[PDB]
C-alpha cells in the first residue's frame, strides 16, 4: 500500500510533524522495490539532511537498485560511507556489488570483495557464485573459475546451466576434453538441459581428436 503511505507522509509533513527513521526506512524500502530509484534518493537527501541515522536496510535497498541501474561508482560511494558509519553489510549488498563489478569487468576488486565478505563471516550464494565463476571464465581465468566452482559445490550450492556452459566452453577451447566430458556427464546427472554451445564445442573437440 505504498501510495497511501506516501499520501500520509505528505499530510504528516504538512501539519509539521517530525518523521521518524522508521517511517523513512519503510518508505525507502517500498520506493526501492517499486523500482522508482531517484525518488528514494530525494528521500535519502531529506533523511541525511534532517540528521536521521539510516539502518542497514536503507543502505541495502539503495545499493541494490543502484547496482541494477549500473551506477556502480555511486553504489560504491554508498557502500564505503555505510562502512564508515559502522553499518555492517549483508549478503545482498555484496552480491549486487560483485555482480555489478563483474558486469563492469573490474574483476580483481570483485575478488577482494568476495574475500572480504567471507572474512566478515558472510555467506555467499548461488548468485554470488555463478556470477563470480562466470566472471572468471569470461576473463580467461579458467583455473580459478574451476577452483571456485568446486568450492561452490563444497558448500552444497547447486550451480545452474550458466556455470556449466561457461566452464565446458572454456575447457573445450582449452583442449582439456576429458574433464569437459566428466562435467558434461555430471551436469546431466542433475537433470539440466545443456546449451547449443556446449554441444557444438564438445562435438568440435571430440571430432578433432580420436
Amino acid at each position: 500500500r505504498l501510495e497511501e503511505a506516501l499520501e500520509l507522509f505528505e499530510e504528516m509533513k504538512e501539519k509539521g510533524i517530525v518523521p521518524n527513521v522508521v517511517t523513512y526506512t519503510t518508505l525507502i524500502s517500498g520506493l526501492g522495490k517499486a523500482g522508482r530509484l531517484e525518488e528514494a534518493l530525494e528521500l535519502f537527501e531529506e533523511m541525511k539532511e534532517k540528521g536521521i541515522v539510516p539502518n542497514v536496510v536503507t543502505y541495502t535497498t539503495l545499493i541494490s537498485g543502484l547496482g541494477k541501474a549500473g551506477r556502480l561508482e555511486e553504489a560504491l560511494e554508498l557502500f564505503e560511507e555505510m562502512k564508515e558509519k559502522g553499518i555492517v553489510p549483508n549478503v545482498v549488498t555484496y552480491t549486487t556489488l560483485i555482480s555489478g563489478l563483474g558486469k563492469a569487468g573490474r574483476l580483481e576488486e570483485a575478488l577482494e570483495l568476495f574475500e572480504e565478505m567471507k572474512e566478515k563471516g558472510i555467506v555467499p550464494n548461488v548468485v554470488t557464485y555463478t556470477t563470480l565463476i562466470s566472471g572468471l571464465g569470461k576473463a580467461g581465468r579458467l583455473e580459478e573459475a574451476l577452483e571456485l566452482f568446486e568450492e561452490m559445490k563444497e558448500k552444497g550450492i547447486v550451480p545452474n546451466v550458466v556455470t556449466y556452459t561457461t566452464l565446458i566452453s572454456g575447457l573445450g577451447k582449452a583442449g582439456r576434453l576429458e574433464e569437459a566430458l566428466e562435467l558434461f556427464e555430471e551436469m546431466k546427472e542433475k537433470g539440466i538441459v545443456p546449451n547449443v554451445v556446449t554441444y557444438t564445442t564438445l562435438i568440435s573437440g571430440l571430432g578433432k581428436a580420436g
